[PDB]
This record gives C-alpha cells, sequence and structure tokens, in this order.
C-alpha cells in the first residue's frame, strides 16, 4: 500500500506513534517518507547482508527474521514479511522498540540526516487530527 501523507499520520496517531518517545507525529511521517516513500512494500537490501523492509524500512539482522541474514536476533519476533503489510500494526509495534533501544530516532540514518532539527510538524500540515 501506498500511504497518503496525511492517511499515513492519521494511522500512526491511531497505533500510539504520536510523541511515541518524546518524537512527535511529523517526525515519524517524515522518517516514512524517506524509508519507503509511505510504501508499505518497500525493500532494500543492505551492504552488509541484511534488508531493510516496510514503511519504516525495519531491519533483518536485530529486528525481524527474513532466513537470509546470518546472526539474526529477531527482537520483535515477526517475519519480515509481516512489515509489509497494509496494515501498519507490525511495523509501528516493530518502531516503537527500535526508537526505545538508547539513540532514539538516530536509528534511522535517513531521520537524521533529513528529518532531524527540521520543521516536521510541515509534514502533519492541513491533516485532520
Ligand atoms: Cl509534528
Ligand atoms: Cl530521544
Ligand atoms: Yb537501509
Ligand atoms: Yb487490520
Ligand atoms: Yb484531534
Amino acid at each position: 500500500k501506498v500511504f497518503g501523507r496525511c492517511e499515513l499520520a492519521a494511522a500512526m496517531k491511531r497505533h500510539g506513534l504520536d510523541n511515541y518517545r518524546g518524537y512527535s507525529l511529523g517526525n515519524w511521517v517524515c522518517a516514512a517518507k524517506f524509508e519507503s516513500n509511505f510504501n508499505t512494500q518497500a525493500t532494500n537490501r543492505n551492504t552488509d547482508g541484511s534488508t531493510d523492509y516496510g514503511i519504516l524500512q525495519i531491519n533483518s539482522r536485530w529486528w525481524c527474521n527474513d532466513g537470509r541474514t546470518p546472526g539474526s536476533r529477531n527482537l520483535c519476533n515477526i517475519p519480515c514479511s509481516a512489515l509489509l503489510s497494509s496494515d501498519i500494526t507490525a511495523s509501528v509495534n516493530c518502531a516503537k522498540k527500535i526508537v526505545s533501544d538508547g539513540n532514539g530516532m538516530n536509528a534511522w540514518v535517513a531521520w537524521r540526516n533529513r528529518c532531524k532539527g527540521t520543521d516536521v510538524q510541515a509534514w502533519i500540515r492541513g491533516c485532520r487530527l
């Protein structure tokens, strides 16, 4: 599923990401924009042999199981395919664990490089919330 901006903001709010670990909704929408372009089916292979999955590009080394990533810990206890679903619940549940792991949203390199410090409120402009 390719979400619209405000559609994704609404879904993230419904699943309790708004201000989760102190990160406002626009931070999450911005992260998703640059990780996946709002596409739940996004997959990308990393240089270390792991793969990133879904709207927030969650990796298969630490977080989910894809069966082809040696050293897989699967800390979200979920097949990586579950992170590609049109329903964002599994991605949100796993993102909550990731952002709680110590470094906040810096876990997402794209967030650090493209969202952090910017006017992230723009990502929720005009949305009914
Ligand atoms: Cl915001
Ligand atoms: Cl933090
Ligand atoms: Yb990646
Ligand atoms: Yb559902
Ligand atoms: Yb409201």
